[PDB]
């Protein structure tokens, strides 16, 4: 069937959110492919019985066979380990998948999410060939997700309706782009002329922001369900067209200054891939912040490429 | 059944697809109330229907009878006759309705659709005893959906991705604040500066916004499918306490410079009805033009109180 | 964009909440066509700002020109005269549209609403040449939505969880099945032995649902919401492969004995259209009936061929 | 706020998808409750985040303290060890929030999934002392979920429309009722009839349904998607007065013969809680295996009390 085929090349925590919510939403048919035996095929079966409750009808299948990559419309990259020792490392897992991708669906658009993303993205374009259209990095959808809901929370409104932007890379380096803030479209300055909310707490919930993954991780926990909803939200925008405006990491060729890298901006997600790249017109300020998170990104792509 | 119970006053076309919408997203039981015999359970009993096609559980029913108000939780008013000759009329119909829910329902939570919206919004609350944060008229959602969609076509983008504010009045003195409108969150003016699009197509398009009523009826059809959707994206947020900032007819009691008079502005809407007025800081050249909205609606609301 | 095109030839009153429903729906892109000028263009403008309200992203467009047929997935027919005088003007009208569907858009999936719709759809299928599993008429959906309903208001469960089935035709000789209905998948024989709904009661719920449409007309109001909410059903279930059974006017070749007509009958939607058609094991007490509306839809082709 | 609150007793695997179904659905406020530390908030702070992608406003917190059950509209139970040596050891815990819900909510609508569930939801009921109707056991929608589904795949039709009865205890003695199994409302025996799906195969498929749990332990995986799933349809038909026909957990008073019990049927869920406990008309063959799964809970009942 033309129904959607989406492979997720890892079955961990976050792959098994991904399938839930595509069957929830009924997005496409789901390969949980991992190299480890059985248990993809264990999380598939359990999670193809919601199609029931759903009123769902995608398939859920495992799979140790890199050749069902066949056919995929859309692939998601979770594998690797988990300190820039793991960078050799998840190289030759990028160069591995990328092979397996150009082989075998070499149309498809493809979201990386190993960490470092903005250097695990650039690695499998380049070992995959796929084009600069057809392949973005996981970050800045995750990352504003916290700072909006923060602010929202503070403010007493609803989520969505918070909106933001964090560029540059994912990770403690990202930007956090406090002129870009608004609440219902109105400039978050407002909000702090009114008392509404202060300086010195936007402050420390940008704080949160940059350490909320080592925040969940001291609590005995660690995040999966929100990047896996944001990841969703990525995919969707391209399975059906949507046209979202939503921070990603991808190939930069002049924007901000920087080419021959990928990294965190605005772009537009639909069934070309990435339509359009928006580049925000930083002040001096905000782009010497945006060259320290490529120059981070950088010195990591440097140790990857050799053992 | 702790179920909600929606009343709409007025069975007409507006009514007939909040309805149907209601249905669709399975909001409440549905009173759809009219003067004229038998019309409304004709609709009602199409409407019930789609319960099956929906996968819903919400009772649609058809009422002449004022005292069906009882227990209502919402009441939408889009009963009246449709120029300055028909306010006094209208003001008529507002009395009658409010008098009703001060004795059925002086718990609901009320919005007003009658045109001229801003001035019947005010004569309704002044009738019907309700508290200020539990009446709001439509305006805003409806003229910003137009503006926000004519922007999304020209930078192929998501609608919802586009955000505007239209404040002031409902009308062709609405306020289109050229400085409040975004995309993904980003100041319009970095689009113009980048050429995506020009303060030419800016021009056209506002005056596209305000004139779209008159568009729509010119070509031998009239608004009813948006105007519906926006009062149930309001009464949504009500229902489900989503807190949504959404621009509605609200009482004024200082923001602007204004008292004792309703006008088109941000407020957010969750369970406690409007829980914030939000007062845009606007600077004194569209100061003078929200000015002149109020104007107009004090002179209709003027003639409005005798025949 | 690969995202579905949608055309619905007839821009009336079920056409009206047919591109509602599918902006709601984010089903796909929308043309109202229609032979009248302006009217379709006008529609057309009202449902594209709901794209804001729903976060859709459909454009919706009006048509007096047969050409934008073009590249449609899907067509829907509702164009036509509301007799048997009606006959050969309708059938005029299915030659003219099927012409042009042979030229512009021979792959799509084409659902027919014309009444007396068993008699149109036959007529279409010949003058489009369109394969038997690409062409359905709407009946059995909007008929059994209507007993479905009635049955669950009387015992008290969610519409849809009650199942039923009418076959051979929509209209007057609809065959209801009293054998084929169950509730929460238990047959209702089981609630009649518990006297939870009596043998007379369900028999007025029977002659309810034969005579719904005459019902809804003297309310002075007429069916348009749940007929759309079902084709919309129709639609979607092949757009998104989801293999619903839906009963539905098909090509019968030699099922209940019938061949060289279209009749009602569970058939399974998905992406190749009619996938399955499903023969009811009938009794000879409820052939005989089937036989009947076969009858009534024989007699009336036959008048539509000259006028 | 009039938003529901969920309290979810335990916050592991199945409380986890839980949570996120809850915040996708946009269902009320979620507690995830554990006795153990940090780990709850961690969770509650991940899924918290995903109100923005879903674009809902609910409040995700995390609670080791029992007093934050006050006010629960809901409450589902998941903690406990996982052999009758448990037995005794689960009783305690059942004993332990029971007092905590007579308590801090006794009109809390109370959802158990601590296994063995027909047990651990009479001891529950017992200790907690709620309404008969206001709480009920997991299994019959989760054990369907499996039969429907792969009967689904056999014949090539969309999951839900499979419909099929499992009753009288959650585990191994699940009873299969061969005779209640439709496909589009249509008996299965029509389907077995013309050779699309045989005998042996439904043979196959009862095996496979009674050893799913089993199948993904021996897979390296666990139940918990597909359980989370049917534990938040169930509640959801509550909150939302759906009136879904769900099989549950319930006290029998006579139905199959059986007293002063719980037993897996079909019961009707709205606002009342149980409005309708739905006694299937079984003949002496089918009791028989009803009275085995009635004697093994029995049996365990026994054990639970004392160490
Ligand atoms: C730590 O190894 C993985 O998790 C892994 C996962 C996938 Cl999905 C592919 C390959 C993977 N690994 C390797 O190819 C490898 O070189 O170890
Ligand atoms: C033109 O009259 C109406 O449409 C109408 C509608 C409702 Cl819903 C109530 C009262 C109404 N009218 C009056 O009370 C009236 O004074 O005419
Ligand atoms: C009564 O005429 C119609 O409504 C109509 C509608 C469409 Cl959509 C096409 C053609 C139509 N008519 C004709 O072609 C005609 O022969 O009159
Ligand atoms: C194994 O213990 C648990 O998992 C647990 C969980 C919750 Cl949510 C409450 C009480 C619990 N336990 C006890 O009260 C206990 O007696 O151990």
């Amino acid at each position: 069937a033309p129904k959607a085929k989406i492979v997720l090349v890892g079955s961990g925590m976050i792959g098994g959110v991904m399938a839930t919510l595509i069957v929830q939403k009924n997005l496409g048919d789901v390969v949980l492919f991992d190299i480890v035996k059985n248990m993809p095929h264990g999380k598939a079966l359990d999670t193809s019985h919601t199609n029931v409750m759903a009123y769902s009808n995608c398939k859920v299948s495992g799979s140790n066979t890199y050749d069902d990559l066949a056919g995929a419309d859309v692939v998601i990259v979770t594998a690797g380990f988990t300190r820039d020792d793991l960078l050799p490392l998840n190289n030759k897992i990028m160069i591995e998948i990328g092979g397996h991708i150009k082989k075998n669906c070499p149309n498809a658009f493809i979201i990386v999410v190993t960490n470092p993303v903005d250097v695990m993205v650039q690695l499998l374009h380049q070992h995959s060939g796929v084009p600069k259209n057809k392949i973005i990095g996981l970050g800045g959808v995750l990352d504003t997700s916290r700072l909006k809901y923060y602010i929202s929370q503070k403010l007493n409104v609803c989520p969505r309706d918070v909106n933001a932007h964090i560029v540059g890379a994912h990770g403690n380096k990202m930007v956090l782009l406090k002129r870009y803030i608004t609440v219902g479209g109105i400039p978050l300055q407002e909000f702090i002329n009114n008392k509404l909310i202060s300086d010195a707490e936007l402050e420390a919930i940008f704080d949160r922001t940059v350490n909320t993954a080592l925040e969940i991780v001291n609590l005995h926990a660690s995040p999966y369900v929100a990047p896996a909803a944001a990841i969703i939200e990525m995919a969707e925008s391209y399975l059906k067209d949507l046209k979202k405006v939503l921070i990603c990491s991808t190939l930069l060729e002049g924007q901000y200054g920087h080419s021959d890298i990928f990294g965190g901006t605005p772009v537009v997600l639909g069934a070309n891939g990435v339509e359009q790249v928006i580049e925000l017109q930083l002040n001096s300020e905000e782009k010497a912040k945006f060259d320290e998170a490529i120059a981070e990104t950088k010195r990591m792509k440097a140790l990857a490429h050799a053992h």
